[PDB]
């Protein structure tokens, strides 16, 4: 079900190793359900090329236009499992903290803060 589980650590270290030769400016972003998410529908995919200029306040809009909320649906993106400390941080520096060692950036959704 979970992104880790359908590719091998041999298989997404080199999918990061391309987007990184064919999307230099990309960064590598893995965005998934809560695994007890009930109200919020699931992306239409898995693994999403973001511009690295853009903060995570602006990351936070995309999916959410992603999603096609509405403006009084609630909606947390929790980085590599944890609350962000700030969504001012350009995502260029979350990566380069909070990236996995097999190189892509996870993140989780929910309509909850507690999940
Ligand atoms: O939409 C939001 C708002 C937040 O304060 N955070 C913190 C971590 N992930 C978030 N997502
Ligand atoms: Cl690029």
């Amino acid at each position: 079900k979970t992104f880790k589980q359908r590719r091998t650590f041999e298989q997404r270290v080199e999918d990061v190793r391309l987007i990184r030769e064919q999307h230099p400016t990309k960064i590598p972003v893995i965005i998934e359900r809560y695994k007890g998410e009930k109200q919020l529908p699931v992306l239409d995919k898995t693994k999403f090329l973001v511009p690295d200029h853009v903060n995570m306040s602006e990351l936070i809009k995309i999916i959410r236009r992603r999603l096609q909320l509405n403006a009084n649906q609630a909606f947390f993106l929790l980085v590599n499992g944890h609350s962000m400390v700030s969504v001012s941080t350009p995502i260029s520096e979350v990566y380069e903290s909070e990236k996995d060692e097999d190189g892509f950036l996870y993140m989780v959704y929910a309509s909850q803060e507690t999940f």
